[PDB]
């Protein structure tokens, strides 16, 4: 997006927001945007790797995150010789609002308790 | 209460989030404390402008903006000449949360609008 947002009379970049919510860098994000930008695709760490500019290290780390994370399905594609290598899908883009919803939700309920430790500790 | 919080990684001062969510001017959201500071004491406008070291001019509009957020609740007192000066009582501490918290979550709400519309 790079579009604007305005939460208590300051000013937010809308992926700057979503990148504390799900505590991404510019990579994670990047990395989940790419997800985003195929949607159907199943692609791998090493395809994604030469899909961006990145080295399979730091693309696996995004990929392991976001899949802890749930923005992430998870397959397998078995090779000849008996091994595997991981596949990921991203899940739809309302499995995901409800992800950051319910954080967004908690920031707003913790900002809720702060607020009764002024009243009582205003004196 | 000069407290800092964190909301969405970044830092407000605690009161700022108050002033701005009932658009408080700093007289404002002073004149407010008072109230707070005794919840039941009924007071007009010239008392408090005193106590308040402000013009009565200024306390006047604070003290009629918090009326008009219900944050108040507004008397009379009737005087010997058959006049009468309003009178004003900070309501109930569970009405001013259940309004800064109604505000605060429409802020999450809203926020929320902005990302149900970040890919479409």
């Amino acid at each position: 997006s790079n579009a604007m947002i305005d939460f208590a009379c300051k000013e937010f970049k809308v992926e700057d927001v979503i990148k504390c919510a799900l505590n991404l860098t510019k990579a994670d994000l990047n990395v989940m945007k790419s997800f985003l930008n195929e949607p159907d695709r199943w692609i791998d760490t090493d395809a994604l790797s030469k899909s961006l500019k990145l080295d399979v290290s730091t693309v696996q780390r995004s990929v392991k995150k976001l899949h802890e994370k749930e923005i992430l399905q998870r397959s397998q594609q078995n090779l000849d010789g008996g091994g595997y290598v991981y596949i990921y899908k991203i899940y739809s883009k309302n499995q995901i609002r409800n992800i950051i919803q319910k954080i967004v939700q908690s920031w707003a309920d913790r900002l809720g308790q702060e607020l009764k430790e002024w009243e009582n500790g205003g004196e």
